[PDB]
């Protein structure tokens, strides 16, 4: 169903024609693509996106906790399940 | 302005020197880059980032609805347009 | 510690075996990967993800301000530091 090439570095490339799935895998290290001042980096510890604007076009689902250093501005409702702040007055 | 290579799989590579734009395109399937336990995957149904930390460095603009399974913690204001919860007490 | 290849376009590829770090760099332009209707694009002005679903699996840390055009739905608490709306009633 698939084939794999293993490189001298331990990295591999695999291609499953029964899925059209291409996989590049490194056991450890960092892969980075930079264009101007924008970067996508994939490393053992993180996936990092850095750019003048990071645009996510579609429904976004975070499986985890979201921490934002700056403000959070929503064009609709902002609805919790377990608690929000009383940092406002009626 | 550009040139294109079409592969036997239906995939293509194109390069516009009048924009310095490189495009790799697959009609269907999955492309994945894995480094350690971190992954970026692009498939017909999703773009998926999986990592011990997902770092977005810059202004983030979501064109869509954001769902977070865990908590949302903001270092500044969290301001809606259309409604927030009363899950707090004055 | 590393080696670099510089292309006729000003782009470069570098590999540090003392880090297993691969870097592709373009001074200016756009690099795009498309699979079906999903895309990851890296350009001078932005990193853009577009897909039927954008899945972020792990803790997400935004260093910047987050703007969401649609709703924000949290499965836990949503806690600010500096202010939230009074768009609700007790
Ligand atoms: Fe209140």
């Amino acid at each position: 169903s698939s084939e794999t090439w293993r490189f001298d570095d331990g990295a591999s490339l695999s291609y499953d024609w029964a899925a059209h799935r291409y996989r590049v895998e490194l056991p450890s290290g960092t892969v980075e693509v930079r264009v101007g001042a924008s970067e996508v980096r994939v490393s053992d510890g993180a996936v990092s996106l850095k750019a003048p604007k990071i645009s996510l076009e579609g429904p976004v689902e975070i499986a985890g906790t979201l921490t934002v250093s700056g403000d959070i501005l929503g064009g609709g409702s902002i609805i919790d399940t377990a608690g929000n702040s009383n940092h406002h007055t009626h």
